């Protein structure tokens, strides 16, 4: 129809599927997050998830020290991928066809990602939702969410987190606490404002993709974004 | 040297890991798990480890009942993955020889079954630690584990459950059930008794897999069993 | 469609495509088969067959008494992939659509099995052929047909064998044996009837998978059964 | 020391298992075959074979006349697979450490071919068998042979046939056939003879390949050809 | 562009790597690459069916890559690898002028591009695609040729054309002799008696085998493969016995 | 015995290969490189080296400015993979023992990326030879150098350049200039100095892993080097 992004990328960082939870998905917030995803699609955006593993990697047993640094990166790993194959279910138990790929090979489960593939597949009207990162340890969830995105050649990467958007002086840290209605990759850098590690913001800022920090919380959100209200912070353009 | 059982393979159920927690994995029943098993070794014993995953993949969210079993069990078999690379981490601390091994294809992550493979890896004394079940959806860990048993030609499959063996009725209800020291295959089907599912147990009868249903709750207990010690049952013959 | 079973799975023991000879493929049997499955995928079946090694995997030195039970059954598992391949260029001969599909991977040769991929091929009008098995050893054809018919969501599993059906009496022991039309997981069970061995048995035990059990002896009679005929032994039901 | 020729790779056809029988393996001809090779390599020989399939590949129902070439190669190529495992047995319960080396994937089974872990399987003391040819249809066995003796380096190429070696003509038609001692690769097509397939043959060459064929005729055969006695026709050099 | 002018269907083209190279002594000449898609769309726009396979001969080359006496194996996958980049910049270029594009080799690099398997690489051709084939055979010790006069086969291709530096086959050196004459034709046959080069032994009997119609021209000047196409006797056939 | 590292990566540039040529590999440059690894070996050091593309995938025709940016990537990537297989003929030739595993399966021409494969093989004495770099387009082969030298537990990252050092202007057009001799990682950022690329830096500054900036322009830096000597400018520490 009117669209103002036609290919995006949402990503999250999967501690969110939890919800009030403490552990693994709640389904009542992952009920909420394939709707306002089958919304977005139906509207006529071609949709990217993008979903990290927190809420599986949980606890002193995993998460706690000691534990080799690649061998709970793999873990991780693994986790997105529980993940992923979650919302496949919940999101074709409502009509959408899924196609989940994974950074690195697993086969049996799901397919390889293949950035020909997943075009297509976006292109047929399918969801992609990525797993694995970008199949090394050393790179957080953002970077792969960050590479994928620019694969794919997305219009915009959707960030959600706890705040919704940028603020010069935290949401809670400060009563008068603004939110930028827009920055450059420049002014957030030079503002010491951060918005992803290091590496993966590089990586946003050599193409140059178009960021969106937000909130997710209250529903119908994606459908007012896409439809070009200014919802959260937007990171773009170089000055 | 002098033990009664050569080649062995450990099955848990997991959710065993929790122990405290309700999800995931506590370090304390990892760490002593872990040195039970370094026990073993020591002795001289050829040993293989096949673990549960239903303690990350657990709680309504991702076990939801209408779920496709399928997506299920490649979860599940995802999560076995994950507590077999803990287990693998522990193990290399202490000083260990381990080898992960999947039975879907992860190489990222660790290497494949090949049934040769396994074998040899033993006999050089590495832990086999087994991942995914048979690979196969609709199959039960026991099933993965009675087959990686047959493969590797281990002498003893023990499972190591809640109820310390196979009791008539159980613990408690009924005049103490007896724990029978020992229990043929025919006897088990005869009677009605629960060991493995019907697919596992046949698997298991088929290729004359002497079994030990037990618990691990005292510290040194496989060491014992390996020597010659009868706890728990023993499921064997015809 | 004007049948009532659609997606079935046909399976059959591969020593049954020898004919008269003893080792081969009989080019007869393999024609004749052809055409019953050709005439059901005419009508509307979506078919998947499974049929066995015994034909090739046979002989003192191949199936030698000794020998490691492991390498036997991955002879037997490359023998069903030959079979496959061979039921293939019949099929592809009189125009249908074949995928052969193998538990173990040998890609070169033909395509890996992925459940997902199967379906869409079904539901594409497509021959699936399952080969290998459940891809492990010590299991038989029957638990890779049980396997297949499940993850296909099959109506029907259908297992051609020499007996026609189930009998009370063994047929070869009593004039005086009946064949029963219909019998549940329970009453096989409990008769100590055999129709599978006991893990295939009981996979499809899981999965009330409706089992058919019965005789290829004479043409049409494949598309009698996705009728309604009341060939051979129906076996479904917990009761 | 006393050895000719140390790395050396011997190509038997199928129909070379199979004895009096009319398909599969004879387990006193396997056994036979299995002895020679052990006795050669504990002679200090390194030891490839090579096996082709016809013993199973055989019969109008496998091999049918007007079959799709590519799938008829693929069939054969899986057959080879088959012996060289029953090889790998038989070697094996005799105390031969052995590795079967397929042309295409099949890890399941056996391991993948690969140049560098051939050539160091072969310096350990293993033998090694190499099965599917070269992994693409419309090559024999005999290019497949000839590629493999190439690649580890082989110091001789032996094609073991039921003819002792090449004769001017079949020593059946006229009774005074004789057998060519020595031969250079461009008297063989000079003279019309028929000792390999065109490009096979032009491999051979073209590599420097010394070529023996011959027949064995009797226990001890290769052990002596390994040590430099003249049995059969030695194919090498140009005109 | 009436496709009941097409004298062959579906068709494999087979170039040297060097031919990249246009002036240049190294890797690609874009400007040569460009004609050559230009030329491989145009036969497509005819209706044909389009295979490509160019060699690697243009990047393995040099002192340091190609040295004398360097592992045959390592030298031959070198080949092999510098196949698959020829055909990614293709692959490119073909794609930037609109064609559908499907590169496939014979030696597996998924992330880089499908590998290749017969029934796929024919659909694809059904499908309108130009299949663009890398990696020769996937073994070593054999030449371009070889996997060309394969793929050729697998694929059931009508033709197999094959461009080289002289504009067919000649009776005789043209180089030594000014009565030399270009055949329209030959069978696979009189080649072999005339002991006239073609392609190496052992691609040329695989070819051979199959009676593969062969195509031997030069691609001098532009629309030469369009016209060859619709029938123009233009290089030297080589078909039959 | 001595030697202030252990284990080290040597990062080269790819054109560094090309010596006084515009494109390949000069050979001898090739073989006193080959010569300064082999030393630093022969004094207890484990050594895995990276070389980029830069001196094959170049020219327009190649590295064409409008050509999609992943498939050049990955034609970079191919290229990487040809420079690895030229260095480990020059290395073996010289008898060393070498690895040479890739980011991208290609199994056929050498073997995966496997951390612990890489760190085994270190162990018993063989160089790694990384190539493809982490296997992701958008990523600098100092990224995939970065990655592979933590992945490995390396002591010391050595990355040779066009000039011995850094500098604090440009020493070739320059006497003035003042080379540092050491320097911490994010004294770098804030006086601006161009190490690495920013993912690169940042991938290395969390790990805070040892980078040894320097030339290699006369024979025996290398060896010095690995015995403690103050050559070039090095990276490290917090401050
Ligand atoms: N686990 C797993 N699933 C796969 C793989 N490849 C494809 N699939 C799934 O198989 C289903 C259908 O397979 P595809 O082969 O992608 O079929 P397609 O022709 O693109 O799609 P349709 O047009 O929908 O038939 C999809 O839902 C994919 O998610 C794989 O390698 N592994
Ligand atoms: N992730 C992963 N690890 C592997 C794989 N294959 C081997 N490894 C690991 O790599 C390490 C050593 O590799 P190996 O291939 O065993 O090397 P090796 O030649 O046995 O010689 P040893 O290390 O002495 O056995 C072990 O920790 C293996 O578990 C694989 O496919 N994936
Ligand atoms: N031998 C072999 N064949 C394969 C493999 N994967 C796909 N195919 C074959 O490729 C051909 C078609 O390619 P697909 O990948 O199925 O293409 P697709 O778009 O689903 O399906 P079509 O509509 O049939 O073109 C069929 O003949 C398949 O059997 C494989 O791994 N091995
Ligand atoms: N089926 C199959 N067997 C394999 C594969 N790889 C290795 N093997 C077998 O595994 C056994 C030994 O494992 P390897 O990894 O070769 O061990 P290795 O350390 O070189 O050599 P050894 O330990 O002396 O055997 C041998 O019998 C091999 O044939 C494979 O990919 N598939
Ligand atoms: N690099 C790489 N690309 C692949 C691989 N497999 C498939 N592709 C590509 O993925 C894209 C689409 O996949 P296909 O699955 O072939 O789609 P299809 O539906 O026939 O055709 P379209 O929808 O018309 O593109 C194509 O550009 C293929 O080149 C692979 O293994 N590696
Ligand atoms: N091309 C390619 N080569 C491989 C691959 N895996 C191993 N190799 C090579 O094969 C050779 C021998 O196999 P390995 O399995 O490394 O043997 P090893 O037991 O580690 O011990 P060595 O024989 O001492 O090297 C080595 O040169 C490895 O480079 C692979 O996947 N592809």
């Amino acid at each position: 129809s009117e669209l103002s992004y036609r290919r995006i990328l949402l990503k999250l960082s999967g501690e969110a599927l939890m919800g009030d939870g403490d552990y693994g998905i709640d389904p009542k917030v992952i009920n909420r997050l394939a709707h306002e995803v089958i919304e977005a699609q139906q509207a006529g955006a071609q949709v990217a998830l993008v979903i990290g593993g927190g809420n599986i990697f949980r606890g002193a047993g995993l998460a706690a020290s000691g534990m080799d640094r690649v061998t709970g990166d793999h873990m991780g790993m693994l986790a997105t991928v529980i993940n992923a194959l979650a919302m496949q279910d919940a999101l074709e138990k409502l009509g959408a066809k899924v196609r989940v790929m994974s950074a690195i090979k697993i086969n049996d489960v799901c397919e390889d990602f293949i950035r020909r593939r997943a075009i297509r597949h976006l292109e047929k009207g399918r969801i992609a939702i990525f797993a694995a990162g970008t199949g090394n340890p050393f790179f957080t969830t953002d970077s792969g969410a960050a590479l994928r995105a620019i694969e794919i050649g997305a219009d915009l990467l959707l960030k959600a987190t706890k705040v919704d958007g940028v603020y010069d002086k935290d949401p809670k840290k400060h009563s008068d606490a603004v939110r930028y209605d827009s920055l450059t990759y420049d002014e957030v850098i030079m503002q010491g404002l951060e918005v992803m590690d290091t590496a993966a913001f590089a990586l946003a800022r050599d193409s140059d993709l178009p960021l969106r920090i937000f909130g997710m919380s209250e529903p119908g959100v994606l459908l007012r974004i896409l439809h070009g209200a200014q919802i959260g912070t937007l990171v773009q353009g170089r000055s």
